[PDB]
């Protein structure tokens, strides 16, 4: 279903949580398959971000938690494996595929992506994931820039 | 390029803290030399890109000639690195980089998230991630071919 990248790392540690917030960003992304909004909102603090660097920002809690009900309608996260997890500077990156499926078409996509997320004493407060969105799009048959 | 509300402001957020992120910086810095001969002496033989978007180049002479051909249509401006981390032998950079789209005269500003991959302090992959079709809108040209 995932398959390994030809260029994936050999170094173990780099496959792996190395410290504390590298751990609980993989127990997010764990629990993405969820696709639970409520359950997935309690990860971040009040004052965050939430930005698909294709598609506008949203800003707070809220917003947050508002623009995650409005995925989990159109698409199901069916697995997430990370390729590769390191951070500095109270940043942590992830190199991903998550396997989409659309709900109105049945179609499903593996989708390469670059994350960053910052946390603020365990809580989110930045995340934004950098993909091509029309790729996407094109295999599962929903325009999904609206 | 005007600076993000989520980028950092901290002194040190994109600056290098260790000897593979400097080397990362010092590319960065030569990216705008739009010089595939000179780029490629960072990388290894061993070694891969790819514009997440697009197939990937594995070998150093095919990175090379992707390079070659991507300098033919696009001339990058300006590259802007808001955060650089690293870990286990991968570094990530936040930025922007301005593209300036040959045929059209036109440019972009495009939001990049990217990873390299060093050994011996040689490029053994290097992978930019970001959203292909916005940038083919704003300045006219088909970037798939
Ligand atoms: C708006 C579509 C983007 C959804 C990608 C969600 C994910 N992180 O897998
Ligand atoms: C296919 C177009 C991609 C060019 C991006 C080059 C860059 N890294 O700024």
């Amino acid at each position: 279903k995932i398959e390994q990248p030809r260029w994936a790392s050999k170094d173990s540690a780099a496959g792996a949580a190395s410290t504390p917030d590298e751990k609980i960003v993989l127990e997010f992304m764990d629990a993405l398959t969820s696709n639970d909004a409520a359950k997935l909102i309690e990860y971040f603090a009040e004052d965050t971000m939430y930005q698909n660097m294709p598609l506008p920002p949203a800003y707070g809690r809220d917003a947050v938690e508002q623009t995650l009900a409005g995925l989990f309608t159109v698409m199901s996260i069916d697995a997430v494996e990370t390729f590769h997890i390191g951070s500095s500077n109270g940043l942590v990156y992830t190199e991903r595929v998550d396997v989409l499926r659309a709900l109105p078409t049945g179609k499903s996509y593996n989708l390469s992506i670059l994350g960053v997320f910052q946390l603020t004493e365990g809580k989110i407060t930045g995340w934004r994931d950098y993909f091509d969105l029309r790729e996407f799009e094109e295999a599962v048959d929903l325009p999904l820039r609206g």
